[PDB]
């Protein structure tokens, strides 16, 4: 006779989106921090960059 | 869940008009400066010249 149930540990799935606009100038090769991870999770997703400045 | 709003960067539209009158004589092919641009904007508009001097 089975005692207890192995069952599962159902996990909630988080799908968030972030958007911002910046005034970008010459930074001399230095990377401006936009997003950083401080958790132990595995994170996937898509990153989109659109440059609306004057052409040329 | 959306975080923030891309929104927009609404731009004010400037539509100015300028008028002046000059006493024009022979300049020997040299162009008399009337208007110059010192900004980085893209400027459109209409230019009108009326010569009211004596006919002929």
């Amino acid at each position: 006779a089975q005692i207890g149930n192995c069952c599962t540990e159902q996990l909630c799935c988080v799908n968030d989106a972030v958007c911002c606009t910046i005034i970008l100038d010459d930074t001399g090769g230095t990377a401006l921090p936009i997003w950083d991870d401080a958790t132990t999770f595995v994170i996937n997703g898509t990153i989109m960059v659109e440059n609306n400045g004057t052409v040329g």
